[PDB]
């Protein structure tokens, strides 16, 4: 039956947030995308240091948080891990499901799902449902399963 849901998309700069929205369809960009009888309102929020203080506010009240990672940029994983754990530590975000996406699977040296889970310390995240997929926006790889997970959280 016809529904609407809301997602906030975060993660470091260059991880592929805006690309992902483009494939599925600056400080902020809001877009609505319709899939599987569901209209998804997406907040694509900047990942540069100066925008990270606004992540919490944009995440409050959403159906799901999508956390984008450049899985091939291994140097940035530590920072990515830190920002994700710092975000999920904010009490007002208690219990919101999080989908962690290891983007750029098409590139040499891309971390797989196991490596992302371990290196991002996802297993430590206890208050909520958390999922992690390896994807390529460029080659449209594992985009379908990502959309299915999102739609399943339309509530
Ligand atoms: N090889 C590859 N490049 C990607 C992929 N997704 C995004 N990119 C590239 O990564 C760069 C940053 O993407 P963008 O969507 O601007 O990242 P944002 O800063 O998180 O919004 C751009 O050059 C994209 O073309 C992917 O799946 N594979
Ligand atoms: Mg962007």
């Amino acid at each position: 039956s016809k529904e609407e849901m809301e997602l906030t998309l975060v993660g470091l700069q260059y991880s592929g947030k805006t690309t992902f929205v483009n494939v599925i369809a600056v400080g902020f960009n809001m877009r609505k995308v319709t899939k599987g009888n569901v209209t998804i309102k997406i907040w694509d929020i900047g990942g540069q240091p100066r925008f990270r203080s606004m992540w919490e506010r944009y995440c409050r009240g959403v159906n799901a948080i999508v956390y984008m990672i450049d899985a091939a940029d291994r140097e940035k994983i530590e920072a990515s891990r830190n920002e994700l754990h710092n975000l999920l530590d904010k009490p007002q975000l208690q219990g919101i499901p999080v989908l962690v996406l290891g983007n750029k699977r098409d590139l040499p040296n891309a971390l797989d799902e196991k490596q992302l889970i371990e290196k991002m310390n996802l297993s430590a995240i206890q208050d909520r449902e958390i999922c992690c997929y390896s994807i390529s926006c460029k080659e449209k790889d594992n985009i379908d399963i990502t959309l299915q997970w999102l739609i399943q959280h339309s509530k």
